[PDB]
Order: C-alpha cells, then structure tokens, then sequence
C-alpha cells in the first residue's frame, strides 16, 4: 500500500465563489501529503485535500503524479520542479494564513467553481495576491469533488 508523509496540515481560511454567492469558510482543513510507493515500481504522488470541520460533505482533492507534474508545471507556468513544488505552495499558504483577520488580505485563498452551485464539477483552487495596482494570481489548481480515497 501507499505509505503518506505530512508536508502540510493545518486550518486556512478559504473564499468559496460560486456564480451568485461567496462564502468564507474558516474551519477548512487543507493537506499536502506526499504518497510513496517502493515495490514492485518507485513512484511518488503529491495530494492535496480540503475538508471542513464543521462541514462533512465538503470535500475537494487533486492526485499529482511526479510524472504529471511536468504538464502542471508548463500550464501554470511554474519555475519549480516536482520536488521543489510543496515549499512554494506552503509558502504561499502560510501568507494566505497570516492575513486571515485582514479586512483587505494580501493574500487571499480561494475555491472558485464556474457553476451556481458547489456539484461533482471540479473548483478551482487559486492564491491570489491583492495590490492597490491589481490582482496577481500566483496559482491555481484544479481540485476535484470528493476525498482521494474512498469514504
């Protein structure tokens, strides 16, 4: 079986935006693991899980395979590599984090679905830096409905 390590596990603050509402959430549980196997074949997977702890439908996951990675890399237009991502993106979490009791963060996390409603739709996971010039989106990801693994 995959044996986890914790790269990351705490609680963020998250926009959620649907087509017609937004809603903060503070109570989402956000993890990076990194998922290893060793035999018969070495591979290494990144996932990254958002759960509620008030709320237990709520649930988002992306699977990224170490050789997936490098199309994640070219379509988001990154700089790092597989092993180098998890620094980034806790780095960027951990600025999210610090603005959470601003009026005007920024850093803000967000979970943006294109639909009116949250469904088996994938939601787009995006860190968004705030300037009085603009808005810079520094990543996003595409998450998936549901847990990684089964229940």
């Amino acid at each position: 079986g995959p044996m986890s390590q914790v790269l990351f596990h705490q609680l963020v603050p998250l926009q959620v935006k649907c087509k017609d509402c937004e809603e903060r959430r503070v109570s989402i549980r956000m993890s990076i693991e990194l998922q290893s196997v060793s035999n018969p074949v070495h591979r290494k997977d990144l996932v990254i899980r958002l759960t509620d702890d008030t709320d237990p439908f709520f649930l988002y996951n992306l699977v990224i395979s170490e050789e997936d990675f490098q199309s994640l890399k070219f379509q988001q237009g990154l700089l790092v590599d597989f092993l180098a991502f998890p620094q980034k993106f806790i780095d960027l979490l951990q600025q999210c984090t610090q603005e959470h009791a601003k009026e005007i963060p920024r850093f803000l996390l967000q979970l943006v679905s294109p639909a009116a409603i949250l469904d088996n739709s994938p939601a787009f996971l995006n860190v968004v830096e705030t300037n009085p010039e603009k808005h810079l989106t520094h990543l996003s990801l595409k998450l998936l409905p549901g847990n990684d693994v089964e229940i």
